[PDB]
């Protein structure tokens, strides 16, 4: 009856699963939210800050299935990292939106794990586009907690959120680094 | 012409009054909003940080009108509190919705009176459901001053807003514990 | 395809402009946002605290290009100062909408240059309307770095932020302000 974002938010948090992490560096355990990017092998994209230092990695989906994953590639840069699934079976990976396509105006949503009783949403514009970071949003505020995924009104991926209102790395972005993560084991910076 | 909350708050409006509490605990001056749960009784639910070692209560409405007001019930653990207004008339109670019903994505208004000069409208989303306090939204701040009622497009009351993002006591949890304080005097908690 | 503010933010944006000032107070350089309220005379709104004690007033519009600007009048009790683009040259004027036919549940959007990167959009509702300062809302945040424009759903300017939820002072206490440093070069309070 009444407009919602319950609807497309159905469709996405499939997607969204929840980071574990139980590391060190002379215990430490620190916890987070991740967005599965590759369905088949099992790539779900985080924050570094969450997976820094991690000797074991824990991935709890939507449905409340686990996983154990391990660490693929990290950029402390961006605070973007790839992790991979152990045995993933019937997972839903998020569809990536063209970060170039973004406007100011444009609505926003924010997805994630702030306090480990599972996943929070908020709402709210791209605050500023084209300091540092691609994307700026008052979806999402600037905290040290707040991480995970952004998402147009369509459910589909335009950033991941990182602390330094709020700042995403956009999509196209994170596609580019992740993959580049996949291939190298790291990410090459230019020249 | 453009799309705007002020037509349901102006239904709404009516069931939100603004507490006046004037106890001590060994003076003490608090003030807090609250919302008429039934009309013919005068049933006014509320915060129990607000009403909590009072002395007098004054009840102000919308339009205006000032009355009087007593304590019949209060529940620490909730922050949930019930008074009743002293020769009551021509009042408007709010609907209460199914809070079962409750989803994330979905948009909520937060109602108040943060610093007695008024009634304070922001808006937000259900950002989680089912740390405690059943309901989470961003459209109400964390604040150690915001309480008032939380309700939906349909200008429905679907939380009470507390202090512990924000957290706010749904509607049905609302129901259950003002009326067994309407019959015990207080709330008997289980076994 | 999908809602968004971004339609009208494409016509509000060029009345918008960003200001650098250089002044000193026995240097000192701050930086802020501003409105063009008078394409023909350049004469642009913006707050005080922007403006005082300026040696220099340097302004930018939304396309890039820049000019020198200088102090017509202020007004430390509502932050509200106006200063005067030299040479200008196809400027674009905000429309001033009808503050006194603002109501509570109304989307606005706050425009600022937070940080000097560019021009900051955020959204909220009017959540208070009739301490002090005529107009509240959540749309932006109480910051005394969060100045600049507010304004409605049709890209009309309904007030000025200011700092100290947020404050602005409603464009028709602007108007009324503004013009009358214009024929005073100051404002004459009442009696
Ligand atoms: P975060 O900026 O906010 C929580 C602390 C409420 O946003 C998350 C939902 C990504
Ligand atoms: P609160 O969380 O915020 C005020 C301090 C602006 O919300 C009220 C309106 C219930
Ligand atoms: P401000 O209250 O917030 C920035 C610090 C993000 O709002 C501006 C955009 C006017």
């Amino acid at each position: 009856q009444m407009p919602s974002l319950a609807p497309m938010l159905e469709k996405v948090m499939p997607s969204v699963v929840s980071i574990n992490v139980e590391g060190s560096t002379t215990k430490f355990m620190a916890l987070g939210s991740g967005v599965i990017i590759d369905a088949d092998k099992g790539y779900v994209v985080t924050n570094n800050h969450v997976v820094d230092n991690a000797t074991v990695i824990k991935v709890q989906l939507s449905d409340g299935r686990k996983f154990d994953a391990k660490m693929v590639g990290k950029d402390p840069r961006s605070d973007i990292a790839l992790i991979q699934i152990q045995n993933p079976k019937n997972l839903t990976a998020i569809k990536m939106a063209d970060s170039d396509a973004l406007r100011v105006g444009d609505y926003t949503v924010a997805i994630g794990n702030p306090f480990g009783l599972g996943e929070t949403v908020t709402s709210g514009i791209v605050s500023a586009l084209g300091y540092e970071n691609f994307i700026q949003t008052d979806a999402a505020i600037n905290r040290g907690n707040s991480g995970g995924a952004l998402v147009n009104l369509n459910g589909e991926l335009i950033g991941i959120n990182t602390a330094i209102i709020g700042f995403a790395i956009p999509s196209n972005m994170v596609k580019n680094l992740t993959s580049q993560m996949v291939e190298y084991g790291q990410v090459k910076r230019g020249e």
